[PDB]
């Protein structure tokens, strides 16, 4: 029962500047996640080592409609490349209790990104 989750890349949203909406993405394995450049200047990229072991890395083009197939269970931390240090990230939680979530929380990342991450988790 494969489902698509559409995510918008925005200069401004609910949580402030440079956001993915939603920035928590709840998915099942086999679902898809579509990133939409609603405003110009965004893309989506998996953060090095912040996808589940078994998952494959990716980096979309700026202003590209990009669809990701989330086969492997676990947590994905994605960033917009230019806006990463401004907090432009999304957490994709695939299946229950995503295994590498504590790992991603511990991993090295900008304070401002940590802030947004902990907020979405909470
Ligand atoms: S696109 C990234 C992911 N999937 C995948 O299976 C990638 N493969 C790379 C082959 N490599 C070694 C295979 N391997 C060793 C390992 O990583 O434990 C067996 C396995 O994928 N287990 C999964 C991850 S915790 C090199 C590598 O990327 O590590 C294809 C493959 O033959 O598995
Ligand atoms: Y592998
Ligand atoms: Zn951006």
């Amino acid at each position: 029962a494969s489902e698509n989750i559409e995510v918008h890349m925005l200069n401004k949203g609910a949580e402030g500047a440079m956001v993915f909406e939603p920035a928590y993405i709840k998915a099942n394995p086999g679902d898809t996640v579509t990133f939409i450049p609603v405003d110009k200047g965004h893309n989506v990229e998996s953060i090095k080592d912040m996808i589940p072991c078994g998952a494959c890395k990716f980096k979309s083009k700026i202003n590209e409609n990009y669809v990701l197939t989330v086969t492997q269970p676990g947590a994905y931390l994605v960033k917009c490349t230019p806006h990463y240090a401004m907090g432009m990230i999304a957490l994709i939680a695939v299946g229950d209790s995503p295994a590498n979530l504590d790992q991603i929380v511990s991993a090295k990342k900008p304070k401002i990104v940590q802030e947004r991450l902990e907020k979405v988790i909470a």
